[PDB]
DNA sequence: ACAGGTAAGCAGTCCGCG
DNA sequence: GCGGACTGCTTACC
């Protein structure tokens, strides 16, 4: 089979690589790799290299890396470009595979671990490693098997061995309840002492070197503390066995009062999945916890115990290491839900970048848009230092605070990625200028045409109507492969829907779920089938469609995440291309196109409906706009209308009937006046929001620019079997609103939109009433921890103290001292609550660690001084104004005026 | 260093106000 | 004895 690399590094004057041969055996070698640069040269002087411009260049090969390193700096020690891609390890995967390539996951092994380390201390900081490693649960992918390590003896208390069939009986018979599934894949270890764990650890690691390294927050924790512990102990040369190249580099970076340390492992792709999850998982959480995110990505327990971790071990052995075990499982089913690893390898072997990369836009497109060009002989431009500059960005429409009844939405695809390639954008395709009139003018299509032979953006720039451009090239490929996962996953929704409709016809039957492919819409056999399967049935076949869905949206909304990426680029002058002309042009056709079709829009609505200037088009941001179709409705009254979905249906049909089309020859008489290379300006209808039928629900409300609430009834070609509330920026949608308010605040809207103002008020005096009997962690707000130290003014808040600072300064003090209350830590995410006047802290607030209970010392204090009254006006009245003032309605009644009677 | 700009809402301060 | 006019900090929408 062909060949594919896992891992490559550069050291010194060699290239060290771990591959997969034709054989599928994982072999290592040491390359002198000849790096290869090139210089301008005399257009005399003929060859086959040319640079992106069209320029001659002469090649220049390297006796070794260091070589042309130094020639890079002689060269600018000069004032001459150096041109070709200085990141020799690149070069070095673009030179070794130049094919696409095809690789086998099942040969790539991936390891997974966690591990444990009592400490009565405090927090076991990596950097020290002061106390022993009692317990490593390590998974290799290759060999499908949990690998335990456990230490029975430590000065911290002996233990009898770990019981594997007490951790496989349930919890409520005295067990530990670890998963039948996995139960068979472990291999336990015992061991007398620390040496003998650690030494028969890194033999094991010998003989399974991982190559993608993963786990939760194995970076900043494991990975380091077994590092420094293997120091301290077995010496530095030791350590170095965790790199496969014995070759490691540590990165220090301490904080104000803190020491955190960086190891990096040669010959190792470390992917920690915390951060994987931070950048693909699109959510922000509270807490960031396993167990937060364990229970809200799969539903599962909160890994109960009795007193602190730190006494676990010495009380509860058997528990301790099957918590372990489970921790190290779960992160493979929130993987095997997510498929994070999945698309790190995808990107990886597409770009040729190490997997590591991916975290980085800049990095994967460099090597993308590098590899385009060797094919085509062509030279990259040399990287060069810019300063930063601000640039103006996309457009949004001011609307007018109010309700609004039925309303329908719009919106283009992959824009920005569409536009490049509608105009041609690269840094190989300018044309050149043009003088340019106010933006309002091409708007109202009144300026003069800027260009009869070039592509244009009204922000003056033009490019080559003929010509191709990497970076258009490069983009639509990334694209058409979102278009087609877009696709699997939009079918898995509206299959999805289907069950639901059916678990309305639950069949009194004994089952087993069909075998379908949820990616593709359901064939009429199957439609037939399912209506008559069981709940239970149907139930497991909901589960298994949704987790498609997912499957999909991680694999379409990341490589929309890319291309968007490509964009950005274009502004950062880190970016090999950055150019602010390309990034202006870009943004600026974005400000003119939504406008241009506004205008647009409201003509034909106008022209259509009959009425003259009034404004169909009530909001807009960027490439979106949401159009009223109260008169759509009026011009047949609510009248041949029997049910909710009668409308709905209706709009459905008239947008795609009539609105569309109109659209459609809006944009392709744009892409005329711009002169564009093609027309993929594609507006599709997206939402349709409005009432139940007969409802007292005003349907859909605005209070101002990012913050609006509709009832929708279908989405994209989706019909909800329930009609789903879809809400922006408001309080309900943010991390750092409590709980329990996110969950109030929407019952009221969704009371508000489908019900109506008497519904809202019912519930609200309900709420007001029980609110003091919610849990303290529901209803504390949530904020992160940012330069803490900065307004620290020994431990009291300093000139303009944030309210989470100050919070959290005051906590610091009501545990100053006792060296085991969990410590802030800075960066991270805290819960804030208000404390009255009178309180035994000597501050109207204290902030602890987010996703736990504050320590049980002062909890008992918190929990007797919480300033209710503060939670309710602050987090849920004060929120709740806006949005029924703006929607003209009013929460708690008022002077009836009709009173004594 | 390591994709980008737009915009809202909360507090903290400072300053005008019989 | 605050109101609002800025400013710093968060976090969401594109
Ligand atoms: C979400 C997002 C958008 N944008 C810009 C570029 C987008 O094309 C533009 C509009 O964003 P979106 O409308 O969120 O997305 P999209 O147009 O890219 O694609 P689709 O709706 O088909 O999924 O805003 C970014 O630069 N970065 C981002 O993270
Ligand atoms: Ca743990
Ligand atoms: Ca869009
Ligand atoms: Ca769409
Ligand atoms: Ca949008």
């Amino acid at each position: 089979m062909k060949e594919f690399y896992l891992t490559v590094e550069q050291i010194g004057d060699s290239i060290f690589e771990r591959y997969i041969d034709s054989n599928g055996r994982e072999r290592t070698r040491e390359v002198e790799y000849k790096p290869s640069l090139f210089a301008h040269c005399p257009e005399s002087q003929a060859t086959k290299y040319f640079d992106i411009y069209g320029k001659p260049c002469t090649r220049k090969l390297f006796a070794n890396m260091r070589d042309a390193s130094q020639w890079i700096k002689r060269m600018e020690d000069i004032g001459l470009e150096a041109l070709g891609m200085d990141d020799f390890k690149l070069a070095y995967l673009s030179d070794t595979y130049n094919y696409e390539i095809k690789y086998d996951h099942t040969k790539i092994r991936v390891a997974n671990f966690d591990i444990e380390v009592t400490s009565p201390d405090g927090f076991p900081e990596p950097s020290q490693a002061k106390h022993p490693i009692d317990a490593i649960t390590h998974y290799d992918s290759i060999d499908d098997r949990f690998y335990v390590f456990d230490l029975l003896n430590s000065p911290y208390g002996n233990v009898e061995e770990w019981s594997i069939e007490i951790a496989a009986k349930l919890q409520e018979q005295g067990g530990d309840e670890v998963p039948s599934e996995i139960i068979d894949k472990i291999i336990y270890m015992p061991f007398d002492n620390e040496k003998e764990l650690l030494m028969e650890y890194l033999n094991f690691w010998q003989q399974k070197t991982p190559v993608i390294l993963t786990g939760w927050n194995v970076e900043s924790f494991a990975i380091p503390y077994v590092y420094n512990r293997i120091k301290n102990i077995f010496g530095e040369s030791t350590a170095k066995r965790l790199s496969p190249h014995r070759k490691t580099r540590v990165k220090v970076i301490e904080n104000m009062y803190g020491s955190r340390e960086i190891i990096t492992l040669f010959g190792i792709s470390v992917l920690d999945y915390i951060d994987l999850y931070k950048k693909f998982s699109f959510t922000n959480q509270p807490s960031y916890s396993l167990d937060y995110i364990s229970e809200f990505e799969l539903n599962v327990g909160k890994l109960k115990y009795d007193g602190p971790i730190s006494k676990l071990r010495e009380s509860n052995h058997q528990r301790y290491i099957s918590y372990n075990i489970i921790a190290v499982y779960r992160v493979l089913q929130i993987d095997a839900k997510r498929q994070f690893i999945n698309l790190s390898l995808d990107m990886g072997y597409y770009a040729k970048i190490q997997i590591q990369s991916v975290f980085s836009p800049i990095k994967t497109w460099d090597a993308i848009i590098f590899n385009s060009l060797k094919e085509q002989n062509k030279v990259i431009p040399q990287g060069r230092s810019h300063p930063v500059q601000p640039y103006p960005g996309a457009f949004v429409k001011e609307p007018i605070p109010n309700r609004y009844k039925y309303v329908m939405s719009f919106d283009l695809t992959s824009l920005y990625p569409s536009i490049i390639r509608q105009v041609n954008i690269s840094p190989e395709t300018i044309a050149g200028t043009f003088k340019v009139a106010p933006l309002h003018d091409y708007i109202n299509a009144v300026a003069e045409r800027p260009s009869d032979v070039y592509s244009c953006s009204p922000n003056g720039m033009m490019y080559y109507k003929d010509r191709d451009g990497v970076v258009p090239t490069e983009i639509t490929k990334v694209f058409n492969q979102r278009k087609e996962h877009k696709g699997y996953m939009l079918a898995a929704q509206r299959n999805g829907e289907i069950i639901k409709e059916a678990l309305h016809n639950p069949n009194l039957s004994v089952d087993e779920p069909l075998d379908v492919d949820y990616r593709f819409d359901f064939s009429d056999e199957i439609k037939e089938k399912i209506k008559k399967l069981s709940a239970k049935s149907l139930n497991e076949m909901l589960f298994r469609a949704q987790r498609t869905e997912v499957a999909g949206m991680t694999a379409q909304i990341n490589r929309k995440l890319l291309i968007n990426s490509l964009y950005g680029a274009l502004g950062n002058v880190w970016f090999r291309y950055y150019d602010l002309r390309n990034a202006t042009a870009i943004t600026t056709f974005g400000q003119m196109a939504l406008q241009w079709i506004e205008r647009k829009v409201n003509e034909y609505l106008n022209e259509v409906c009959g009425t003259e200037g009034e404004a169909f088009v009530l909001y807009g941001d960027t490439d979106s706009i949401y159009v009223s179709a109260d008169k759509i409705i009026d011009k047949v009254g609510e009248s041949k209308f029997r049910d909710t979905n009668h409308w709905v249906d209706f709009l459905d049909k008239f947008a795609r009937e009539r609105m569309e089309p109109a659209i459609d020859r809006g944009f392709r008489e744009m892409c005329e006046y711009m002169n564009n290379k093609q027309h993929l300006m594609f507006m599709d209808r997206e939402a349709i929001a409005g009432p139940p039928l007969g409802s007292k629900g005003i349907g859909g409300f605005w209070t101002g620019k990012k913050r609006y609430a509709l009832n929708v009834w279908d989405m994209e070609g989706t019909r909800y079997a329930e009609p789903k509330l879809k809400i922006m920026g408001l309080e309900t949608q943010k991390s750092s609103t409590p709980k329990a308010v996110q969950k109030a605040l929407k019952e009221c809207i969704r009371r508000m939109l489908q019900e109506g103002e008497e519904s809202l008020q019912e519930y609200f005096k309900e709420f007001e009433k029980e609110f003091r009997q919610l849990n303290y962690i529901s209803i504390a707000s949530v904020s992160s921890a940012n330069n803490i130290a900065k307004y620290d003014v020994g431990g009291f808040p300093g000139p303009k103290c944030p309210f989470h600072i100050r919070g959290i300064l005051t906590y610091n003090r009501a545990i100053k001292g006792n060296i085991d209350a969990p410590q802030v830590v800075e960066g991270e995410k805290v819960y804030v609550l208000p404390l009255r006047e009178g309180n035994p802290f000597g501050d109207k607030c204290i902030a602890w660690p987010s996703g736990t209970e504050i320590t049980d010392l002062i909890k008992d204090d918190v929990l007797h001084w919480m300033d209710y009254t503060v939670l309710l006006e602050k987090t849920f009245i004060k929120p709740l104004e806006g949005f029924t003032s703006a929607a003209k309605l009013d929460y708690e009644k008022k002077a009836s005026l009709f009173d004594m009677f």
